């Protein structure tokens, strides 16, 4: 029941643009210029993190894809999609706050967007489809109701994703909804709260068929499995991935939801990393491009290693003055100057190039 077995993933026009367009002009070194061209190959998450991305990027991939496909692509191609555009995002940092407000139409505006995505996605049954539903959503709902924004969006939030888990629930779609990481949800304290808020949206969503398990890592730079604990993660015993869904997997399924995962490694090449503190997710130096996208995990609780945020592509802007600015982008240990969230940071990307594991 993988849904990463028997297809190939597709890398997508956008992040191939953004290498060849951006990055590419930009190095002069010849093998560097060759990696590079190697790196925008690598099939990695396609985000709809803007309405507007609902009829061009998501319809235009569908589109290749199928163009593909029906050309005798030998295995089939299978899309890989991250639905990211609730009202009041990002709640509890300001780095990537989105379009819509829950206090000015917010609601309506999201559950178009899911509606119109379900027209899409129905029209395109023939493309295997992957979704990650909604990153950090639910892991704020989880530690963050001392932060205003996020109490305030929690019933918002909840209700949201329930509509886009029964929306989205077509027979060639897979789901994984954002977990979090280890330093986030698999401290002891918060894996089992974790566990039961995540088991109730899947009970009271009607356990869709489409919902595969949980995402983790995404925009993080945990290690999958490694010996030694970085130090930054001490002292919660959960230091990778693999020890948080081997502690947090048994706890979801004694409360009914036995959910398989996907775990980003896109930037978790380079261990440790370069952040002084775990919680310092914002464009954290000393990181690489890590394992590449397969479901040749060697573990039975996980479905792929994927890169589900596209290495390259800012975490937040560095400009103090911004109204995005959050504090964790001014950290000595993030990289700067930075863009916008979403915008291309070509010195990032060469970073993650030159500490590349495996290398390209
Ligand atoms: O309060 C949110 C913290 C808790 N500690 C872990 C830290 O990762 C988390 O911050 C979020 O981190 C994710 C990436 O893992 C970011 O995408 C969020 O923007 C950030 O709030
Ligand atoms: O992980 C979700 C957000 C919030 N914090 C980490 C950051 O990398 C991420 O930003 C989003 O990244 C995607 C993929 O690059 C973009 O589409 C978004 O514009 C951006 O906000
Ligand atoms: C979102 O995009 C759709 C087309 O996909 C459009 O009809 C709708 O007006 C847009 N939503 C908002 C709130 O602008
Ligand atoms: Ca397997
Ligand atoms: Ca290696």
């Amino acid at each position: 029941g993988n849904p990463f077995e028997g297809v190939q993933l597709w890398a997508n026009n956008y992040y191939r643009s953004e290498v060849h367009t951006l990055a590419i002009p930009q190095i002069t070194d010849p093998a560097l210029r060759a990696a590079a061209s190697a790196v925008a190959e690598v099939p990695s998450f396609q985000w709809l993190d803007r309405n507007v991305t609902v009829d061009t990027l998501l319809v235009q991939t569908l589109s290749e894809i199928r163009e593909a496909n029906q050309a005798g692509a030998n295995p089939q191609y299978a899309a890989q999609i991250v639905v990211y555009d609730l009202p009041d995002r990002d709640c509890a940092a300001a780095a990537s706050n989105g379009e819509w407000a829950i206090a000015n139409n917010g609601v309506n505006n999201y559950k178009a967007y899911i509606n119109r995505i379900r027209e899409i996605l129905i029209s395109f049954s023939d493309v295997r489809t992957i979704l990650v539903i909604e990153p950090d959503s639910l892991a704020n709902m989880v530690t963050n109701m001392n932060v205003p924004k996020c109490s305030g969006a929690a019933s918002t939030y909840r209700e949201l994703t329930i509509y886009a888990l029964k929306q989205l629930d077509l027979p060639h779609v897979a789901m994984y909804m954002d977990a979090g990481h280890a330093g986030w949800l698999g401290w002891p304290a918060n894996i089992q709260p974790a566990a039961e808020l995540f088991a109730k949206i899947y009970e009271d969503a009607g356990k869709p068929r489409a919902v595969r398990g949980l995402a983790t890592n995404v925009a993080n730079y945990n290690a999958w499995s490694v010996s030694s604990p970085p130090p930054y993660t001490s002292p919660n015993p959960n230091y990778d991935e693999k020890h948080y869904i081997e502690a947090f997997r048994p706890l979801l399924e004694a409360r009914g939801f036995p959910a398989q995962f996907i775990v980003d490694q896109g930037r978790s090449g380079k261990q440790p990393t370069g952040q002084k503190e775990w919680g310092h997710w914002c464009n954290a130096i000393g990181t690489g491009f890590g394992m590449r996208p397969t479901a040749n995990t060697g573990h039975q609780y996980v479905d792929a290693f994927v890169w589900v945020k596209p290495g390259g592509e800012c975490d937040g802007t560095s400009d103090t003055t911004a109204a995005r600015y959050a504090y964790h982008c001014g950290l000595e240990d993030a990289l700067k100057p930075a863009p916008e969230a979403g915008q291309w940071f070509n010195e990032y990307f060469i970073q993650l190039l030159r500490n590349a594991n495996p290398p390209f």
